[PDB]
């Protein structure tokens, strides 16, 4: 029975833990494995919104989500001399209405495993090697022990070491939008109480704020640049970058990047997106980023990973099991989807910051109307299935 149907997940960030929250519920029998040693604390904050607040509440952690939503009371636009332009309460600010909600990674995370606290997990745990046929999918953990597995779904992220092993070049797109996100942690020396500034120029924007922690601030760094790294993960190249490139901008960022080299949560990548024609070979299926990354610029991952949790398990339930039939139909019926909320980021990376005009109020305001409204188009594009 379906019961009897061996699946492996990878990873535990959002995808991977929905996706077997929905094959258990749906009938089957998913295990998990994460590489890192524990769910993450903290980090970056997530968007529920449109049809994924509906997959929460079915899923029974909306309340908990809630619980643990973020708190900020109002963001402003700031000019580099610190006047406001324009300010909006909290969640207006960050483009979310009626029951959508934001949440810090971390406490999604624990909230999802929470809810599967009945399916086995293992910690400190990779997979090094995998080679399948017509039967069975065999992974070689990084030990050296091997078991075999009917499907696997890697949910293992943007960056994810699966696709790699599975898919060829020619299968798949890194897309680079030409800009570049950058945050880390920092003492909170304004005394910002739930409250977020954001100050922008042409191809630049800087944000600080504090929430959750009244003596910590989060600043973030987003702009467009045609520069390359020598080695884009290499860290004191990015500092380096990081500041060469915010050295000129004013307001607040000497103040952000004095306090840089003491933060302990440094974060620097390229904004990228994955597109894929299929998200699956054979027994194996990516989700979540690692499948159709939007990036950050869209604000819709965390939604995606949802979305596809629900439809890859809900395929599977209905196909009775049989994955050629349920992963052609997961392909199927998210691509569109996913395309709109990627291209939503593509947007974004185009037209989000002035290119030759300075931010106004009028400006600001028209833009962050015009963002909610496109927001709430593209995040209720999908006719959601029902499974049950
Ligand atoms: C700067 C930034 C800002 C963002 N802002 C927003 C926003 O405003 N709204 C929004 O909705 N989304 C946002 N996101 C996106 C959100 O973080 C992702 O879309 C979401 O976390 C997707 O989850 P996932 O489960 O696909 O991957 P992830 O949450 O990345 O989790 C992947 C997991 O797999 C693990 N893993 C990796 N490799 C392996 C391996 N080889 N073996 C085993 N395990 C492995 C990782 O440690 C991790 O726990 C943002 C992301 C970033 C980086």
């Amino acid at each position: 029975m379906t019961k009897h149907i061996k699946i492996l997940v990878i990873g535990v960030g959002v995808a991977g833990p929905a996706v077997a929250y929905w094959l258990k519920r749906f009938g089957f029998s998913p295990v998990l494995i994460e590489k890192s040693a524990a769910v993450r604390k903290g980090g970056q904050a997530l968007d529920i919104r449109g049809i994924a607040t509906h997959i929460a509440k079915e899923m029974g952690i909306y309340d908990q989500i809630c619980n643990m939503r973020t708190q900020i009371k109002c963001g402003r636009y700031v000019d580099v001399k610190g006047n406001v332009l324009h300010e909006e309460q909290g969640e207006t600010f960050g483009f979310r209405q009626d029951d959508e909600v934001e949440i810090l990674r971390g406490d999604l995370v624990e909230i999802l495993m929470k809810a599967i606290a009945d399916i086995p997990c293992e910690f400190k745990q990779s997979v090094i090697k995998i080679e399948q046929n017509e039967d069975s999918v065999t992974v070689t953990y990084k030990d050296g022990r091997v078991e075999n597995y009917d499907l696997v779904i890697a949910a293992d992220g943007i960056h994810s070491a699966t696709r790699g092993m599975v898919f060829s070049k020619n299968e798949y797109q890194l897309i680079n939008l030409g800009s570049y996100v950058s945050a880390f942690t920092i003492p909170n020396y304004l005394g910002l109480d739930h409250m977020e500034l954001l100050c922008e120029s042409n191809h630049k924007l800087v944000t600080l704020q504090s929430d959750s922690q009244a003596d910590k601030a989060m600043a973030g760094f987003m702009f467009r640049s045609k520069h390359v790294l020598e080695d884009i993960r290499d860290e004191q190249e990015q500092k380096h970058f990081l500041h060469a490139s915010f050295q000129n901008f004013g307001w607040e960022t000497q103040n952000i990047l004095n306090r840089m080299p003491e933060s302990d949560d440094f974060y620097f990548d390229a904004i990228t997106q994955i597109k894929m024609k299929s998200w699956t070979k054979g027994r194996i299926a990516l989700i979540g980023d690692a499948a159709y990354c939007p990036s950050p610029l869209s604000g819709q991952g965390n939604n995606l990973a949802f979305v596809g949790a629900y439809i890859l398990a809900g395929e599977l339930k209905k196909a009775d099991g049989d994955y050629i039939q349920a992963f052609t139909r997961y392909n199927e019926l998210l691509h569109p989807f996913v395309e709109a909320n990627q291209q939503f980021g593509v947007w974004v990376s185009e037209s989000f910051l002035l290119k030759d005009d300075e931010v106004s109020k009028e400006i600001a305001e028209a833009r962050s109307n015009k963002i909610l409204a496109m927001i709430k188009s593209v995040s209720n594009s999908i006719n959601l299935p029902q499974y049950e």
